[PDB]
């Protein structure tokens, strides 16, 4: 019982609008081969143009997760890469008939459960791991993003907004994946902005698809959402699923463990640059024995 390598079984399909562009795009994941990655395609462009999901074609990394090549963009993949990461899919191309991956509801739920519902296909291909060895940490003013050697899976992560609604141990959370599930406890976690900074963006011609369809909106002293909030914790979730989608731009799943101070975007690539520079903190590990391995994966 070797953990091979996995991909879709079948094509799905999936309709919605980009978060800051507000385009309509058309979604399709398709199955792929051994060692493709996930590989991100503008099947609007003539002629087709493919973008591995790898740290060395990430471009802005202001707002969302951006991967270039040249001068064409695929904008916001880290809620996609998350639910990729979650249900550990190795291989998959990933067409999108517009520059930008729809938000669904603004968490991984939609993805995580269209996946599902297509299936998964093990490969005859033994899966790779990138294993931290040693620790590697980014700093950036008051912002930390560290690599810690784990024999696992760990995400910890903690936020720091001055406000009303962030106060107490919601600020912080910590999820071992060897006794939780993403999907249950992270999936479905929207993302969020506060309506200042929202109205600021709408004004750059950002955040155009956003709504509370898609997104907690939070002023300064509520959340706007007549319906509330999914998780007690739902921000800090929220950054933690973020974090796995951006570190899934690595191109393996990790053994490890990352801890997060008001890191975002910009900051996980710059940890996920540091870590493939300094090759004697990671290695390339394989399991031929699925008992001797840290890490568990759910029947394809
Ligand atoms: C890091 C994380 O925050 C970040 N999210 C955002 O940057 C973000 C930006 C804009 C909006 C929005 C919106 C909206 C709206 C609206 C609602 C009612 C009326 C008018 C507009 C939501 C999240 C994120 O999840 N990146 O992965
Ligand atoms: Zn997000």
């Amino acid at each position: 019982a070797m953990i091979k390598q996995r991909t879709l079984k079948n094509i799905i399909r999936a309709t919605g609008v980009g978060l800051h562009s507000g385009e309509k795009v058309y979604l399709t994941l398709k199955p792929a081969p051994v060692d493709t990655g996930i590989v991100f395609s503008r099947t609007d462009l003539d002629p087709v143009v493919e973008i591995p999901a790898r740290a060395e074609n990430v471009g802005e990394t202001t707002m969302s997760t951006t991967l270039v090549k040249g001068d064409v963009k695929v904008d916001t993949v880290e809620h996609l890469l998350s639910a990729m990461a979650g249900l550990g899919i190795d291989n998959a191309y990933v067409e999108l008939s517009a520059s930008e991956v729809p938000i669904m509801d603004g968490s991984a739920g939609p993805f995580v459960f269209l996946i599902q519902s297509a299936g998964l296909q093990e490969q005859e291909a033994a899966k790779k791991f990138i294993r931290i060895k040693r620790e590697v940490s980014v700093e950036e003013g008051d912002k930390r993003a560290v690599f810690v050697p784990f024999d696992g899976f760990k995400v910890s992560f903690e936020i720091d907004f001055d406000h009303p609604v962030f106060r107490g141990r919601t600020q912080q959370a910590s999820v071992d994946f060897s006794s939780t599930s993403f999907v249950k406890e992270v999936s479905r976690a929207r993302t969020f902005g506060f309506m200042r900074d929202i109205e600021y963006l709408r004004s750059q011609n950002l955040a155009l698809g956003g709504s509370v369809e898609n997104a907690i909106v939070v002023d300064e002293n509520r959340v706007l959402n007549e319906d509330g909030l999914r998780y007690e914790d739902e921000f800090v979730k929220h950054k933690i699923l973020d974090a796995i989608g951006d570190l899934y731009l690595l191109g393996n799943s990790l053994i490890g463990e990352f801890r997060g101070f008001k890191s975002g975007h910009a900051l996980n690539n710059q940890l996920l640059r540091t870590l493939i520079a300094d090759k004697d903190a990671w290695e390339v590990v394989t399991f031929e024995d699925a008992r001797t391995a840290p890490i568990s994966y759910m029947r394809p």
